[PDB]
């Protein structure tokens, strides 16, 4: 009975330091590990829940769950209902709840066979869940008891292999560790630092499959949890409340596991194209004058900038809605001004309100306190916190009434100060004091019987009372959505404010975040190992449906070196969110505040970027219509290859893109993956060895500090465009082709366009979309659909990788061209043309 493998051991002591005779009289085993691994633990015979009165419906499952004996934790639920539903071939979604009493659920909108089997053990209960075409065993939850009591819910399940990414946000690689690994989901203001609890929660993990297939599972629950990964391989959820509401996605490839979950908590959001545009901020930008400066600066050097931002400085005294009357005394006319030359305009904006204020004297809290829009306390007042302005009521963005307040403050500030999207920070909720003001009360929502791995070892630390009351529920049930529904009111603040495309970046998220916005990783270090860090964090919120998403360039907290702000810009210019900020007592890291050469290093990481705009805009539709990563790991591409794996220093941008960036001081080369194929080297396409021929392998590549390595895959056309210090001016410029051959002459790519803004744009059809092909020595346009935000796209240049012999003419619609060069020494064929991308073309070569 206790003869049990060391690696199948679940812990029957979760809560609490435990004796021999405690775990024995539990009904438990006790084997004390040889040198983490638990001392306690089930015994195969440990009471569980017994299925009876299965039925079978057109929907799937049901049945009564029954536990007979008690578990060690208070108010046990002895009698639950099982609802299976087999919803598609590929999604299987379960839930088990108290049929007697409704409880805490998170608010979220809704040959021919499943690639899923789903059976049932009856005693213990599990379910048991095979991938049909071989056989294999995705989840089994018959390997350990379920719990469930009011405040301790835990289902286990063997795991496929000891591959799984996922439950953000933490610091770790994109392949989480599976030796007794505690991942605490409860969001929280902590500046990222391994084995922490981080400021968002996203319970979704995808598994590898030997083989490469995949599949994923989503907890939809939003109590603070741990999840307990073990190497046998296997994985335990252990939730503080709410419901088990489980989706199972059946991929079978790790793209389409992806495309699967954010079928259910929603698309990603497009942003505008000026949103792709480079982004500078800084905490100390403390007047308007010293603002434009910064883009005077960029411009003088000719470092493009379409986004200028500003930190708390804007403020008077700190308080959202308000700018001080010193050095922001003309900040309405430094936006319109911003706005004449181009550019964008973001700002800080926190969730908590000044509370201390006379009354009357400051709208948005005497407005706020009015309409009942603040999280209130046992007596009904609101909770009052600490932060920037000093005391501050928390806003409850489960409030109808608050959504509208919110609108309205956002609206009234716009009319004002014409910003252009929000900046969403401290919105964990982060609080400077523990609870409030007048601490928490004693009950077992403060004082639960499990509490989680969280810093601070308790719910409230840095942030307000988990008995706290919202509309919908307490915040012990709720504080994981705080950001999140901070992010839905803001979006629609700016949709109904601005008329266009919302621009909203967040630090606290939860799954589905991304359908409403996008996210910044923190106050991340100045070091080579935060540089280093950010690649697996964001493929990770790419994975996660957060394609917006990048980390601060050159990090925020503590002194940059210029070394590592040339390799930080380097790489972050592949960040789809591409935003250099930086703290209050930091040295300037502008990127027009360094030596000449690095200068030039960081221009020509902007140059390039601006030029793949028109690529990346067409992989964010990607993303937007089809559940596509915009950011993706080797493995999401190349999963068969089983050494893409591990991966997480390297990453694509769509299918064809890889980027391989130093991420050490003192390198001058780099070793990084080489898929099967033919990767050219994108320095070989002019911007105003060629090739690297794989059988799937390891290649270390010169890397000078002048130096980012970026290959582009044989058999894929990328559209570019020229240059411009802001989307505005490039928008204008001509486009060209980069068309990277296959040996055997093969490509394809294609452009989506519209006006870059627009709300409703794929509802109304206002949009151009054209695919590319090379064949045969000959390159086509074909036009899915040309509408007249597409017209006048003039495509001047056309460049050819893998052309082996050089050409003896060269057509564009039947003519010779006005010229073309072909280099043998790197097989290149650049191409001078006169076309239109609305406009059914041929170029050929012979
Ligand atoms: C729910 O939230 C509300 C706020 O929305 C919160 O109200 C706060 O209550 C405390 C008392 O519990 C108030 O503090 C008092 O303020 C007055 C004057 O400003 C003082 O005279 C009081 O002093 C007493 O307590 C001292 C202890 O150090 C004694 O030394 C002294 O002799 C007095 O007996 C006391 O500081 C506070 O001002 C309000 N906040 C606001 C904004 O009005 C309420 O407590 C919350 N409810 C719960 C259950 O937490
Ligand atoms: C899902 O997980 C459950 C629990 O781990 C697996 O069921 C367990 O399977 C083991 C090993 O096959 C069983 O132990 C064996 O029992 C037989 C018969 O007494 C004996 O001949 C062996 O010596 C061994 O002890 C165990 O009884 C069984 N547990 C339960 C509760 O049924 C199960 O196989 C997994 N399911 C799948 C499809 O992988
Ligand atoms: C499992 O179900 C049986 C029978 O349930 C009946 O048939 C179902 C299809 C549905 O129509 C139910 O409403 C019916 O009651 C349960 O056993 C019955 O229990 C009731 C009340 O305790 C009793 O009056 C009946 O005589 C019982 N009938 C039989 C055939 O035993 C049983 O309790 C269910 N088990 C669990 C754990 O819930
Ligand atoms: C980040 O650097 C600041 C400033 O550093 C100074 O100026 C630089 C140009 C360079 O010459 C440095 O060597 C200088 O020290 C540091 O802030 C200074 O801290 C020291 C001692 O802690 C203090 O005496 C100075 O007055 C501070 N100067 C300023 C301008 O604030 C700061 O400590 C560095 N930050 C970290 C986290 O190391
Ligand atoms: C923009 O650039 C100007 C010029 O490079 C900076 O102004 C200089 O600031 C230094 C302080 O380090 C002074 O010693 C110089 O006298 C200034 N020169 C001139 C010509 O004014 C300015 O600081 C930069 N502003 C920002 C926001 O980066
Ligand atoms: O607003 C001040 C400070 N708060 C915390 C944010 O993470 C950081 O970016 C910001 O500069
Ligand atoms: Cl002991
Ligand atoms: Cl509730
Ligand atoms: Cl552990
Ligand atoms: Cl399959
Ligand atoms: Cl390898
Ligand atoms: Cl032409």
């Amino acid at each position: 009975q206790c003869d049990v493998p060391p690696n199948s051991r679940f812990d029957c002591a979760p809560d609490k330091a435990i004796t021999q005779e405690q775990c024995e009289a539990r009904g438990c085993c006790y084997i004390p590990a040889k040198q983490g691994q638990p001392w306690c633990f089930f015994p195969p015979s440990y009471p569980s829940y017994k299925l009876e009165n299965l039925s079978s419906s057109e929907m799937g499952y049901t049945a009564t769950l029954t536990r007979t004996t008690p578990t060690f934790f208070p108010k046990d639920i002895l009698t639950l209902r099982l609802d299976v539903m087999m919803e598609t071939e590929n999604r299987l979604h379960f839930t088990i709840k108290d049929p007697a009493n409704r409880r805490y659920e998170v608010p979220l909108e809704t040959a021919p066979s499943p690639l899923y089997s789903v059976e049932f053990s009856e005693e213990p209960f599990g379910v048991i869940v095979h991938r049909q075409l071989d056989g294999r065993v995705l989840l089994n939850t018959t390997v350990a008891p379920l719990f469930f009591a009011d405040q301790f819910l835990q289902l286990s399940t063997s795991l496929p292999s000891q591959y799984i990414t996922g439950l953000a946000e933490h610091l770790s690689p994109l392949m989480l560790s599976t030796s007794w690994t505690r991942i605490t989901l409860w969001n929280r203001d902590l500046a990222p630092t391994p084995g922490a609890n981080l400021y968002g929660s996203h319970p979704f993990y995808l598994a590898l499959e030997d083989g490469g297939s995949a599949h994923g599972v989503f907890l939809l629950n939003s109590n603070a949890m741990d999840v307990v990964l073990q190497p046998s391989p296997a994985l335990s959820w252990r939730s503080t409340g709410g419901i088990l509401d489980v989706y199972i996605f059946l991929g079978p490839e790790p793209k389409s596991v992806v495309q699967q979950y954010l079928d259910v908590v929603g698309y990603p959001f497009m942003p505008p194209y000026w949103g792709l545009g480079f982004h500078l901020c800084r905490w100390g930008y403390s007047s308007t004058a010293i603002t434009r400066q910064v883009v005077e600066n960029m411009t003088r050097a000719h470092f493009p900038l379409d986004v200028q931002w500003n930190d708390l400085d804007y403020m008077d005294s700190r308080r959202d809605f308000t700018f001080n009357k010193d050095g922001f005394r003309d900040f309405p006319a430094m936006v319109q001004e911003l706005h004449q030359g181009g550019r964008r305009y973001m700002m800080i904006v926190d969730p908590a309100i000044s509370s201390s204020g006379p009354a009357g004297s400051y709208r948005p809290y005497d407005e706020g306190l009015r309409r009942g829009v603040f999280i209130t306390n046992e007596t009904g007042q609101p909770l009052i916190g600490k932060v920037w302005p000093g005391s501050t009521a928390f806003p409850d963005f489960t409030n109808p009434t608050a959504l509208a307040w919110w609108e309205d403050m956002v609206a009234e500030f716009h009319d004002q100060v014409p910003f252009d999207g929000m900046w969403i920070d401290m919105n964990e909720p982060s609080n400077f004091i523990r609870g409030s003001e007048d601490g928490c009360p004693n009950n077992e929502l403060e004082n639960p019987p499990y509490v989680p791995g969280v810093v601070g070892g308790t719910l409230q630390a840095a942030t307000i009372c988990a008995s706290s009351h919202q509309f919908l529920s307490t915040h012990y049930n709720l504080h994981n959505l705080y950001g999140l529904t901070e992010a839905i009111a803001s979006h629609r603040a700016l949709v109904k404010a601005r008329g266009t495309r919302p621009f909203v970046i967040s630090r606290s998220t939860f799954a589905g975040h991304g359908r409403y916005a996008g996210h910044w990783t923190g106050d991340v270090w100045s070091s080579w190992e935060q540089l280093a860090s950010s690649v697996p964090e964001i493929l990770q919120f790419n994975l996660l449906g957060v394609p917006l998403v990048g980390a601060d360039v050159c990090g925020f907290l503590g002194n940059t070196s210029e070394e590592l702000c040339v390799r930080w810009t380097q790489l972050g210019a592949f960040y789809p969110f591409m935003r250099n900020h930086n703290s209050l007592l930091s040295l300037p890291q502008e990127p027009y505040s360094f030596s000449e050469p690095a200068q030039q290093a960081m221009r020509k990481a902007l140059t390039l970027r601006y030029a793949l705009l028109p690529h990346l805009y067409t992989l964010f539709h990607q993303a937007h219509v089809a559940g596509e990563t915009v950011a993706r790991p080797l493995f999401l591409e190349f999963p068969k290859d089983s050494s893409t794996w591990t991966v997480d220093h390297q990453l694509l941008w769509g299918e064809a893109l890889l980027i391989t960036p130093v991420l050490q001081a003192g390198k001058a080369e780099v070793t990084g993956y080489f898929p099967l194929g033919t990767w050219y080297d994108l320095q070989t396409v002019p911007i105003e060895e060629p090739a690297i021929h794989s059988e799937g392998q390891w290649v270390t590549l010169p890397a000078p500090l002048d130096t980012i390595n970026v290959h582009l895959r044989a058999g894929y056309i990328i559209p570019l465009q020229g240059p411009g210090l802001t989307t505005t001016e490039s928008r204008q410029q001509p486009m060209a082709l980069a068309v990277a051959l296959t040996k055997g002459g093969e490509a394809r790519g294609e452009l989506f366009w519209d006006d870059g803004e627009s709300l409703e744009v794929l509802e109304r059809g206002a949009y151009t979309q054209v695919i590319f092909l090379a064949r045969n020595n000959t390159i086509v346009n074909e036009l899915v659909r040309v509408t007249s935000e597409g017209a006048g796209l003039q495509l001047q240049k056309v460049t050819v990788l893998g052309v082996a012999t050089a050409p003896q003419q060269v057509l564009s619609n039947g003519v010779p061209v006005s010229n073309f060069t072909y280099s043998p020494d790197t097989k290149v064929l650049d191409i001078c043309v006169s076309l239109l991308m609305g406009e059914q073309f041929l170029v050929s070569w012979c």
